[PDB]
C-alpha cells in the first residue's frame, strides 16, 4: 500500500493513487515518471500549468479546483487561453485533477 517511484535511482513516497505525498522535493522527472505511466504528454502548456499549481500551492496553500484554475490560467497563460475544451485537450482525464496528479499534490476537492 502507496508505492515509491523511480527518478533517478531515488525512491520518492506517492500516494498509491498516484499523487505525489512527498512535497520535500519534486523534480520534472517526477511528473515525467507519472506521465508516462498514464501516456500523456508534457509540453510547455502543460509544464506552464503544472509549475503554476506547483507555485501556486506552494506560496498561497491553496489548490485550485477545476471552476479555480480555468481563470487563473486565463489570465496568467495569456488573454483568454483558460478555455474549458482547451483544459481537456491538455488533460483529456480531467484537467484539474490529472494537473495536481502531476504537479504532485494531493486530491483536491475541498468542503463543497
Amino acid at each position: 500500500m502507496a508505492d515509491t517511484i523511480e527518478v533517478d535511482g531515488k525512491q520518492f513516497a506517492v500516494d498509491e493513487e498516484g499523487y505525489l505525498s512527498n512535497l520535500n522535493d519534486w523534480v520534472p522527472g517526477v511528473a515525467d515518471v507519472m506521465a508516462k505511466q498514464d501516456n500523456l504528454e508534457l509540453t510547455e502548456e502543460h509544464w506552464d500549468i503544472i509549475n503554476f499549481l506547483r507555485e501556486y500551492y506552494e506560496e498561497y496553500q491553496i489548490a485550485p479546483a477545476v471552476r479555480v484554475l480555468t481563470k487563473a490560467v486565463g489570465k496568467k497563460l495569456g488573454k483568454e487561453k483558460g478555455n474549458s475544451k482547451y483544459l481537456y485537450s491538455l488533460f483529456p482525464y480531467g484537467p484539474a485533477k490529472q494537473a495536481c496528479r502531476f504537479a504532485g499534490l494531493p486530491k483536491p476537492t475541498g468542503c463543497v
